[PDB]
């Protein structure tokens, strides 16, 4: 049943030194910098930063929110929890 990751998919994404973080697979706009091969453009909710990650660091949101979706002290985390639950597809400019 699982497919490859696609723009709009909601995830927790893992960065070194950070808790699993609410995020989405982003689109790539025309003329924008493309990701390296086998990586995805990840938009992190709350901080609104972007990084390029491979699937080993991407966890489906609905399967893993009971484990990763509790509030955390790190800057922007609880804001990101609100975004992913309440408007995950908005433009955060
Ligand atoms: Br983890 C995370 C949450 N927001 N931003 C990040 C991040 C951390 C490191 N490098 C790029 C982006």
């Amino acid at each position: 049943m699982p497919h490859a990751f696609k723009p709009g998919d909601l995830v927790f994404a893992k960065m070194k030194g950070y808790p699993h973080w609410p995020a989405r697979i982003d689109d790539i706009a025309d003329g924008a910098v493309k990701p390296p091969p086998n990586k995805y453009p990840i938009f992190f909710f709350g901080t609104h930063e972007t990084a390029f990650l491979g699937p080993k660091d991407l966890f489906p949101y609905d399967k893993c929110k009971d484990k990763y979706g509790k509030p955390n002290k790190r800057k922007g985390f609880n804001e990101g929890l609100w975004e992913i639950q309440n408007n995950p597809h908005a433009s955060y400019s």
